[PDB]
């Protein structure tokens, strides 16, 4: 499928998650080329992810090269691995870097690794349309060279709380309790969650999902852990069983 997701056109035939737009993982200015089992595209900011080919409730992994157009030439700033989770109203990326230019001559790549958040995005569930009793989520948290996490989340619609942890990451440190957290209104009027993170007593960062679905099936979104190396960043995705 991953193949097939750089050459075949949208088809609302495949499982949703259908598409999603790739806003936060393609810079303006910049284009970003993905490359996977003998094909590859390349994507402007604002251009869709044919996620409909992907499997659901996976990690989809393509190569990256992050790339920018200057007089006719295209000079590669980044390299590394580009991921793909895919639900059916949700979906997210993210980047593990394994190269980028030398910051002295701009024809040499360096070996550098670090792993970021991409985009996040489905179909949103509206706060003002959210359903009534409590909901159960069990899902994947993942981080760099780790896609075993577990998360388990749990919504109270009528208390309009939410709660949850993350376990089995390798890095221990990781598996840290989401703490209860308001579903309040977005800018959109979409429904989300801002949290506290916590590891025993302690804060330790924060987590923020969003609501996906018409009945809330879904939640995604990601958390940052406070670490001594320091800020980790962890991909986030559930749904109720």
């Amino acid at each position: 499928g991953l193949a097939d997701a750089l050459t075949a056109p949208l088809d609302h035939k495949d499982k949703g998650l259908q598409s999603l737009t790739l806003d936060q993982s393609v810079r303006k200015n910049e284009k970003l080329k993905l490359a996977a089992q003998g094909a590859e595209k390349t994507y402007g900011n604002g251009d869709s992810l044919n996620t409909g080919k992907l499997k659901n409730d996976k990690v989809s992994r393509f190569d990256f090269i992050r790339q920018i157009e200057v007089d006719g030439q295209l000079i590669t700033l980044e390299s590394g691995e580009f991921q793909v989770y895919k639900q059916s109203h949700s979906a997210l990326t993210a980047f593990q870097t394994e190269q980028i230019q030398d910051s002295e001559h701009s024809g040499k790549m360096v070996a550098k690794r670090q792993f970021r958040i991409g985009d996040l995005g489905g179909e949103h569930t509206a706060f003002n349309q959210l359903p009534d009793g409590k909901a159960e989520y069990r899902g994947t948290a993942f981080g760099s060279d780790d896609a075993g996490g577990k998360l388990t989340y749990t919504i109270d619609f009528t208390k309009k709380q939410g709660n949850g942890k993350i376990e089995h990451l390798k890095s221990p440190e990781l598996n840290v309790e989401l703490a209860s957290a308001e579903i309040k209104a977005d800018g959109k009027s979409h429904a989300v969650i801002l949290g506290d993170v916590r590891y025993g007593s302690e804060e330790k960062g924060s987590y923020s999902l969003g609501i996906f679905g018409g009945r809330a099936q879904e939640v995604a979104g990601s958390a940052e852990v406070k670490t001594v190396n320091g800020i980790r960043h962890i991909g986030l995705a559930a749904k109720q069983l």
